[PDB]
């Protein structure tokens, strides 16, 4: 089998992207963020505290014939930017873009951080890194893809993000019309329960390429950017104004800038990312100053790989028993 589903940026920014997924029976879609930087797929529902649901698209399973409580199950989950979610779990069947699995588990969240709550155009989160890190208790659930896994035609997923436009989540195969030249696949380490990679370099603008080991992870689910402190200085060294501001939360730039290219290295490969890709706007509304798209990953304990790198890429997840990582530029 296979499935193919368009994904949506909420904003002009790019800020998150969101894929239609079929839930229940008959079919519930919510608009999930998927996120291969974590390992849960939550939703608001019925069950969710209703002072923290403003304007999402919730799942009801007492409306779904198919769905089954996990009797005793409970999820709780803390991310990177400090937003939180906790339940209890259904299972159900879940489909993507026409490829479906059957007991999935959905986890029913009622509560939600103020993050959530004050974005309506995430229904939930479908985590689609290792089942590792699947928060359920006392017994662990397996993520969609893993759980669709023996039934794909071959056990991969691809992510192929637009800049300021739709893209693809493909499952199951491999769209050889959808990038440019080869794809150069890398190792992966699973020890984090992440897509953790290791970068062989970078290069600013037109500048020469720094060889270099850079590890970590291929993280649909983060905005942004984040590399070491050395790296990133170097980058915003090259655009007149930057600074480092302590109160904003990172790196800032003359909005009236252009900003240089970023190229990071995957083996001897090398992908681009465009300057306009950096450009977060303004810090807030009507403000010369704007936010910049890579930042430094210092504090935060791993570099992320996150939509600002991922975008520039048509992206693999290839999930065979050693599971590594492809990139092609596109």
């Amino acid at each position: 089998s296979t499935g193919s589903a368009t994904t949506t940026p909420i904003d002009s920014l790019d800020d998150a992207y969101i894929t239609p997924v079929q839930i229940g029976t008959p079919a519930q879609t919510l608009n999930l963020d998927f996120d291969t930087g974590s390992s849960d797929l939550w939703v608001f529902s019925s069950e969710t505290t209703a002072s923290e649901v403003d304007g999402q698209t919730i799942y009801t399973p007492s409306k779904s014939t198919t769905a089954k409580l996990l009797s005793g199950a409970t999820w709780s989950i803390s991310y990177g930017d400090g937003s939180s979610s906790s339940g209890d779990v259904y299972t159900d069947t879940v489909s993507v873009g026409g490829l479906t699995v059957t007991g999935q588990a959905v986890e029913s969240a009622k509560k939600v951080s103020s993050s959530f709550t004050e974005d309506s155009t995430i229904d939930g989160l479908l985590g689609l890194a290792f089942s590792t890190l699947n928060t359920v208790s006392p017994t662990q659930q397996k993520t969609f893809f893993d759980n669709a896994k023996a039934s794909l035609d071959s056990p991969v997923f691809t992510a192929d993000l637009g800049y300021h436009a739709p893209g693809t989540y493909n499952f199951g195969f491999i769209d050889t019309t959808a990038y440019t030249g080869s794809i150069t696949y890398t190792a992966v380490s699973t020890k984090q329960g992440f897509w953790e990679w290791t970068s062989t370099g970078y290069a600013v603008g037109s500048g020469t390429f720094k060889s270099t080991s850079i590890d970590g992870i291929a993280d649909t689910g983060t905005t942004l950017l984040y590399l070491p402190a050395t790296v990133v200085s170097a980058y915003w060294a090259q655009v007149s104004g930057a600074k480092s501001s302590s109160s904003v939360g990172g790196y800032v730039f003359p909005c009236s800038a252009t900003l240089p290219s970023f190229t990071f290295g995957v083996g001897s490969a090398r992908i681009v990312i465009p300057g306009d890709y950096i450009d977060f706007g303004p810090i807030s509304t009507g403000s010369s100053s704007c936010f910049g798209g890579i930042q430094s990953s210092a504090g935060i304990g791993i570099n992320i790989f996150g939509d600002v790198a991922l975008k520039a890429a048509f992206v693999v997840f290839n999930g065979a028993t050693t599971p590594t990582l492809g990139f092609a530029s596109k």
